[PDB]
């Protein structure tokens, strides 16, 4: 039982923009009530400790209620290509359709997270689209910093393309995992592969460690009602802190975060970039850089859709038992695969 | 991350700080957390316990639990030796460890079973957050090494730690039967004159093995639940009633007795030396009333006692950090108690 929401669709700078309010009374500029009750801790400022283990301690999502169940099979397997062995959580639905396949990289600030954090979301997508999904357990920083994760993605692609010559690969991911797979896709294209025909990006980090006094990190871009403004400020400030810390773990000394393969926003050219759908919450600190990315695509004549979920924050999509918007993401993804 | 703020209720009952944590803000009690309930489908019918040491052992092995920390906490096997006992320890060391505070943990497994690996991820979370080093102890298992072998393994550990470092304060912890063994070893440590153990963190402890099953600590009337889940609860509680008898039979050799202070810490004569204690236990854990009885005996001896009750939860949930938010809360509480 999902709500009937009146979404607003416009076209800004070539980008098809779809703004989805959390209900039909409030059009924007406040948190969804469901979201707000999770942000209580943000009434006081947070000081993020640069401690890798403590940080990872908060990257494990406890099991989400699974309405799909045995309708989709979830099994682990290793695949090997380019002398890399990558573990994937492989999802197979009933009546699987051919050629179309989805590759997903989980979020977790480059250094953390687990594939299990979005298993249920993907089960919904696989059950609805009848497509197989690779929920990839990609290399994590700082033990395997950039471009290890990128190369795992490239191995996955090479595997998929050699397995089947008619495969159409959709790449997806949330947050920092979306960043990693965007770069792997770029790399795959610079070697001459055209099998990736679509990107589904959930609140991606497109410019890690961007200027925090710059336009992509300006709180003036997030108007909100008075009673929720201290929370937003402290929330946004936590991610500001995370953005610095996570990029430090991800990028080794010999590399630079402002490079095209670390910051996809800074690619010199976006014309080979596949058709992309981006889904992000109104109050996600990574929203402006995601939008900037979208505009860069559209200017390169690549079809781009930007869905904004009003009242939502970061990392909401796997939480399909908490937000209708999460179920809507699952539907948008499935619809993009059929 | 995205966890709706739970509104807990703190009261003081007979000196015990009681903190009740509902499984969500809608239901205050008297039913299973749905995440737990989905694991209890088989208890719609009476359970069949295979009374056989190999089956009992393998049934006390937890399948793999998702580990988000990885190498950020170092895990290695070490043997220590003291009192002419060699004890195997899974040693967890975080990067940048704080001095003088160390956690000794004993895994559950009904005295005859379990392995330290059952709760390794849980303890990585604790080490990660508290920067404390942790001894996850492979203590002697019944019946090959029944009471008081495990207790003495505990005593050997403490001496090792106290002779290693004169300033290092010890926090003892365990779950289920494992908590029982380390509670007794602590008691023993104190009767020999040591005061380096300054805290207990007990996860659903067995405080009175093989208590009267027709008595007040085993009365199903202490567990109000909605009609649709009464059968499941009854069969679940009943499984443990039977298990309580069996495990205690394995643990206690014929020359000893389960109702003794060192087998049943609830029946200690005196709790004045007992360290400040936090207890974490589910609403529907069959060992909840005996844990509460213990907490009250503590407070009556004027020992600081906190009793955290997780509504809707059953037994042995804490290691399962990829299954329940309560399991991670336990880690947070444990880590908070160590810093």
């Amino acid at each position: 039982g999902m709500p009937t929401i009146n979404s607003i669709q416009t076209t800004v700078n070539g980008v098809v923009k779809i703004v989805k309010p959390f209900n039909n009374d409030i059009a924007g500029e406040q948190f969804d009530p469901h979201v707000l009750q999770t942000l209580t801790a943000f009434k006081q400022p947070a000081i993020l400790e640069n401690d890798l283990a403590a940080l990872r301690s908060g990257s494990l999502t406890p099991a989400i209620a699974d309405p799909v169940g045995d309708a989709v099979t979830v099994q682990s397997r290793n695949i090997t290509a380019l002398n890399r062995t990558v573990s994937v959580e492989w999802l197979t639905p009933q009546n699987v359709i051919n050629h179309t396949v989805l590759v997903y990289f989980h979020g977790g600030a480059f250094y953390g997270g687990v594939p299990g954090n979005n298993t249920v979301l993907l089960k919904l997508v696989a059950a609805k689209s009848h497509c197989e999904i690779l929920n990839v357990d990609y290399s994590l920083a700082p033990e395997a910093p950039a471009p290890a994760g990128i190369l795992d993605g490239l191995a996955i692609f090479q595997y998929l393309e050699q397995r089947d010559a008619e495969t159409m690969i959709t790449v997806a991911g949330d947050s920092a995992g979306a960043n990693v797979i965007m770069a792997a896709t770029n790399l795959n294209q610079q070697l001459g592969s055209n099998r990736i025909n679509q990107q589904l990006l959930l609140y991606p980090v497109t410019a890690p460690n961007a200027d925090h006094a710059g336009p992509l990190w300006d709180l003036a871009a997030f108007p909100i009602i008075d009673s929720q403004r201290a929370i937003l400020t402290n929330y946004h400030d936590l991610f500001r802190q995370l953005d610095s810390i996570m990029t430090d773990y991800y990028v080794p000394e010999n590399f630079d975060s402002h490079s095209p393969l670390i910051s996809p926003l800074h690619q010199e050219n976006f014309t080979m970039t596949p058709p992309t759908t981006i889904m992000v919450g109104e109050f996600d600190p990574f929203r402006p850089q995601a939008w900037a990315y979208a505009q860069r695509l559209a200017a390169a004549d690549t079809a781009t859709t930007f869905i904004q979920y009003q009242g939502l924050n970061h990392a909401f999509a796997p939480l399909v038992d908490q937000y209708w918007q999460s179920q809507d993401v699952a539907q948008v993804m499935a619809a993009a695969l059929i």
